[PDB]
């Protein structure tokens, strides 16, 4: 009850910017999100015992992989820690205990491979779940845990809130699907320009807290440029795999998935970041306005890749 999480004067600090980078050391990793939680959600939301069970058993159903981890969970995770400490009353209390959980389980058992890999490959997935394959297994994954014994951080909230906090949990997983973002962002769009976006209408809070993960998921472009450019090697390993995986099923993969096609990625991350990540940094800042130092450090990160391509690093 009067167990308070304290980080070090210099994550203390951090641990509330955008841009901060969890670090290298795993085992603190867990403290950090606990942390988070109780400045986010409160220290009575969930049971310590509880929490700190579910946690380590999230942690163990992430696999070792370059990118799809256990620390981009964390990162996703204090991304949303972010957007939600700077819009403190725009959110309810089950949005904050959901939504914290949501990014820390949202690419639970990740393989390393897209939809379309298992698609093409005709895993088992992709018969059990037609689209968003990998994220129904994700917001699966989630469930089994929440039904573990002593796993059950929810056991205080009464049937029909434990029914709305995993229906919020699903919601934001699915949405992590980048298939479906690019839907969600154009009908925002709209929405706030022709002025109907409406936070009491449940199906408006819903897009938004969609374009809300799309936005953690992709916190990488937003961190300083040390932080992107090394993530970005990571990302491309996964790519790089999967393009051997497309090549061993007598498919020549896109050039983004090509490892003989290393030359064409600065021009594939201008893509990205004018196609992807600007726009939902754009809207995102135009919804909840606190959250435009994202939107400053992606367009930071895509004049540095400018200067890649012009030879000036
Ligand atoms: O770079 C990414 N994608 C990409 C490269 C070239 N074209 N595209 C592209 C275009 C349209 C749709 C999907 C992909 C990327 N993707 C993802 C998600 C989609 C899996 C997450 C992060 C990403 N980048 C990155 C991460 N961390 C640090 N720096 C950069
Ligand atoms: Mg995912
Ligand atoms: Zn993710």
């Amino acid at each position: 009850g009067l167990m308070q999480f304290t980080l070090p004067v210099r994550l203390c600090k951090e641990i509330e910017l955008f841009h901060f980078d969890i670090g290298p050391f795993e085992n603190m990793w867990p403290g950090i999100f606990v942390y988070m939680v109780h400045r986010s959600c409160g220290t009575s939301c969930f049971e310590l015992e509880k929490l700190c069970r579910f946690i380590m058993s999230v942690k163990k159903n992430y696999r070792r992989v370059p990118y799809h981890n256990w620390k981009h969970a964390v990162t996703v995770a204090h991304c949303m820690y972010a957007i939600l400490q700077n819009n403190h009353t725009l959110f309810t209390d089950l949005e904050r205990k959901g939504l914290l959980i949501a990014c820390l389980c949202h690419d639970l058992d990740h393989r390393g491979f897209s939809n379309s890999y298992l698609q093409k490959f005709d895993h088992p997935l992709a018969a059990l779940y037609s689209t968003s394959t990998m994220e129904q297994h994700h917001f699966s994954q989630t469930v089994s845990i929440l039904q573990l014994e002593g796993h059950n951080i929810f056991s205080t909230l009464s049937s029909s809130e434990y029914e709305q906090v995993l229906e919020i949990i699903r919601k934001a997983i699915i949405a992590t699907d980048l298939a479906l973002y690019f839907g969600n962002r154009k009908q925002l769009e709209e929405m706030y320009q022709t002025g109907s976006l409406n936070l009491n209408n449940q199906s408006h809070r819903d897009r938004v807290i969609g374009l809300m993960m799309t936005a953690c998921d992709l916190c990488s472009v937003t961190k300083l440029w040390p932080v992107t450019k090394l993530t970005a090697n990571d990302i491309y390993a996964e790519f790089w795999a999967e393009g051997d995986e497309m090549k061993k099923l007598g498919i020549q993969p896109i050039p983004m998935m090509d490892r003989d096609k290393k030359d064409e990625v600065p021009q594939g991350q201008l893509g990205f970041y004018n196609a992807v990540a600007i726009p939902c940094y754009t809207t995102l800042t135009q919804i909840l306005p606190p959250t435009e130092p994202l939107l400053k450090a992606c367009r930071d990160n895509l004049s540095q890749w400018e200067k890649v391509i012009r030879g000036e690093e």
